[PDB]
């Protein structure tokens, strides 16, 4: 009985990642008031006060730059990669 | 022999960091060169010439300023957030 959290996984969009956030350290990151009637807001997806357990992005159409500041600014944190790669052999 | 494609998830790892890449835009971006000595490499978790479809970066114990850096950079781009939200039971 009592407290039920739900865990939501947003459908990836541009320009969602625009928002306020609030939080750090141990007790986590979590979204500030939301912009007045924006993307990120108009999805319905994503509100004020959930907490935000990860961030996943995409590459696709990325600046060098922007993915060189983004690995440097994520480094000393817990990351997870998806990755495309050639080989064998796995049958 | 015979070459195939492959999409991997790694295992979330916390503090990686030696990994250089090169490309961009249309291209994408490729894992180049793993730093010697450096957690990344000690992963094992990646492996050059691999195209980076996705980076899933954790919140956990996350700094202030660095998520701000974090969201800032990644405005122009796709991003998908894993959130947590109670409910009315529900």
């Amino acid at each position: 009985a009592e407290l039920v959290e739900i865990i939501v996984e947003t459908e990836a969009q541009t320009g969602v990642s625009g928002i306020n956030v609030a939080g750090g350290g141990k007790e986590g990151i979590f979204v500030r008031e939301l912009r007045e009637d924006s993307p990120a807001a108009r999805s319905l997806s994503l509100q004020e006060g959930d907490q935000l357990l990860s961030a996943r992005v995409f590459f696709e159409n990325f600046k060098y730059e922007d993915a060189l500041r983004l690995l440097q600014c994520a480094e000393p944190y817990k990351v997870s990669f998806c990755l495309k790669r050639t080989v064998p052999t796995g049958d």
